[PDB]
């Protein structure tokens, strides 16, 4: 009758027995290239122009469009939760501030700079990173100063971006993360900060790896999902140009690239960015119950830390600061 | 008044201008380390014991529990769609086949072997891969032959697995993908196929990288999500032990690891596995509309091809064979 | 006979202890001898003893000799930078799952070599009493 | 009864037997990547402005604040002991020489230059290295020319440092070891020596690795103890900028870094610096008897030679020249 056949073995090789390095729950911490702390988490901020704002955005989000008079409450707790950083996103809502060169950009009286002067004073502890891009303050809305009903005017847009970059940096911001992807914009932003004699205080945190996928909003210069080589050349370039740290985004779908980042940009702190897409994708997935949020959140995030990142820009920040406090 | 400041530039470096390598839609194909064909796609099969079965499973799935008498219809189309491979998953449903050594495993009259004799004859074209594990044919259900109300009895379980492995391979299956993760199970499965004088016909496609996360079913030997080093040692070992190809899973959350795979196991065809979790996560996410399925499906899949894989095991197989036929 | 360590014996004897601890309920075993091949054996023993998969062999791959253990057998020279690399690479091969470098502060370079060489193995630093006091 | 269990062995692998390479006392010299000679030892000098000085400093020291008229006695013996080099440290003690730009620095009639003209003549044998920094000759005392009640004015301070650097080098000094850590100060010091047409005679011995720790004096630009990446970038930079040799300090607590130094800066003679902290720490430790000085001194120093250094700047110089003469 059908009986269970058992082949005849050889003595076990000592080089086939790894399993004892990972058995206890503690040895699974002792195997992590790096353990996740609170001081890694960087929270994005979307500071709106109506200083009374606190407008919820969404696709799955629990993210908002706050105003400068709400800031001392939304930020208060989180900080007491141990929060050490934020990445400001300015939101002009007034009827006439856009334009042909995103002039309203470096605007001493806008969301961004009127946000950065608010923290440096009510929350001196925090560490301010400022996204640097002309997308949002321009009529066409493209990221950069454009030509005749076409294609971005590099040198202009750059000359214009480096301008903003420094004003933030003059205003009191610690870091500047250019999010354009317009060639050589870094060489210039670093040069500018130099003349502006701020080189030694501001942390250029480039977005060396900004790809294009359905993960930013459902459906200009921006690297192809399959182009694995540009991304290596695009890092190596920004490293050369002065970048002090770099950003990879999206993240979870590009851990390999984040991986390349670490090798290539070995001596530069690497940062992972959990784009909103990913974010609202996880919540959306947790609601139908395809997985339990909390579970998938750390796995996905240690994915950052294993894959290469010693920093992270995520919306699950409100959440982790709670969690990382826990033991059993 | 607040005017748009524009810093003073330097001439553009020729080494800051990559952008022209990726502008046309075609150069974004010319940048892909590898383009996605139909012959890459490997379809998993869950062949049930009731030869009249075609039971839908689910969390978000469009996957089933077919029987040997349904097979000539479900498979028919897909194949005419160009399908070249499948990875069989046997499903015993009879009331008394489990047991202390998953005996019913290599069972000449079960789902698996009664499936593999069905294809080799009605669809000689296909390429049969057979998952090899004792999880499903055991009373406790663990993957392996266990001790006294504890921990897996390695050498036994292995001796037992290698047994099955060969019976499939004797039965007419082209490939065997061990899914245990019990040390040295490969050295043995290769040795067995050798004595059994089948070494030269069967493709050992190990699962060198099987991690543990909430992506297989919501909530034994299995590597830690953060353990990036075991996974490198766990590949290098299986490569040494005879493995002819390897499997990384899950995939999208481990592209970095898949990336390590390619480096380490450079001369071995690497395969990406889109676990059900990922799968039902994408559908679930597409329904709420957080993204459009078709979009996220190829990005996520070229993620495989960029990250390293020249093969793929996914449930979106029914789908891609359609799609890859398309142009505009 | 009023001399030099009897390797194979001592090893046969050490591997013995190693396993008893491991049978007794201990999670890890850090051999501190430095008698050649004592690891291959301690791993083999734990294997037959069918404990391979539960116990973490944390070798002392790098135990040097200096005035830092008590003011003033087999043990690597302070200047021998090459043995220490060969002594790690060996223990890694022999089954060690993690390794120990000691003393530490005076051998950060060696600890540094450790990381490169034994990249996929969790490395541990030991602040010897000497350093400590 | 409890009996001594002895497991059953396998024949000894020839690749587990290293022990015979290190048994005799001589093979422990034959294993040293480099053996410690007297011509490696570089003695620091703190030449005070009162040419009658010979003031003892301290925390544990046996180091002083000599004057130009004491020099021919303190130096005499040591040299006859085989001493081949010294690193001059000038000490202005007069009531009004400090200032806003450490003008008194390159001062043809100060400690330093009035020391360097003393040796080149009474001890032509010696090899003079001159620390180059504005710390000590400035009112605020910071190392560099500062701004408005803040942060160092780079380009100025540099322009000023390169100035001194050359005057020493014009005065008759063989080597110049900049100890600032103000970016690009090397490119400039090398350029200056070039115009000054001294490039080919002066040895730029940078302090590429000057970290910050409680080891310089118990408790400006200076690298973080944990920043392992800056230090690699900070070397690679100075190597590029003209540095002919480099300095790592402190030493014993940074052997890893010294180790990186050797790899990175492989073709440049590397030098180890036993900071006073380390120094007074060893004596202090020897007095309580936690160890015997002489013992800990060579171990710690061969730590330099193994770890990477073919040179050393230590206060135990008076001591080693004695010792290295010995045999049994
Ligand atoms: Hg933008
Ligand atoms: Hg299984
Ligand atoms: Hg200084």
């Amino acid at each position: 009758m059908h009986t269970a056949e058992f082949l005849e073995t050889e003595p076990t090789e000592i080089s086939s027995v790894l399993a004892g390095g990972y058995n206890h729950p503690l040895l699974r911490q002792w195997q992590s290239e790096r353990q996740l702390t609170k001081n890694m988490l960087i929270f994005p901020l979307f500071i709106s122009d109506n200083p009374d704002d606190f407008t919820e955005i969404d696709s799955l989000p629990n993210i908002n469009r706050i105003g400068v008079n709400r800031l001392k409450d939304y930020l208060k707790p989180l900080v007491a939760k141990g929060l050490r950083s934020v990445i400001l996103f300015g939101v002009p809502l007034i009827p006439g501030t856009k334009d042909p060169v995103g002039t309203a950009a470096d605007d001493p009286a806008g969301p961004v700079i009127q946000g950065i002067k608010f923290i440096r004073e009510y929350f001196p502890e925090l560490y301010i990173i400022c996204d640097v891009c002309l997308c949002e303050y321009t009529s066409h809305g493209h990221c950069g100063v454009l030509y005749d009903d076409g294609t971005i005017n590099r040198e202009r847009s750059v000359s214009r971006l480096a301008a903003v970059a420094v004003n933030y940096a003059k205003a009191g911001a610690h870091c500047v993360a250019p999010s354009d992807m317009i060639d050589g914009r870094i060489r210039d932003i670093k040069r500018g900060l130099i003349n502006a004699n701020l080189a030694h205080k501001t942390f250029v945190l480039s977005y060396a790896a900004k790809f294009s996928g359905n993960l930013y909003g459902p459906f200009c210069y921006q690297l192809p999902p399959a182009g694995r080589g540009l991304a290596r050349r695009a890092l190596e370039r920004d490293m050369s140009e002065g970048a002090d740290g770099i950003i990879v985004k999206p993240s979870t779908f590009y851990l390999d690239i984040m991986r390349d980042a670490s090798e290539i940009c070995k001596d530069l702190p690497i940062c992972a960015y959990h784009v909103s897409g990913e974010y609202a994708m996880l919540h959306a997935a947790a609601e139908k119950g395809v997985v339990d949020l909390k579970t998938i959140a750390f796995e996905s995030h240690q994915g950052f830390l294993r894959a290469g990142a010693r920093l992270i820009i995520t919306y699950l920040a409100p959440e982790f600061l709670d969690w990382l406090d826990e033991e059993n």
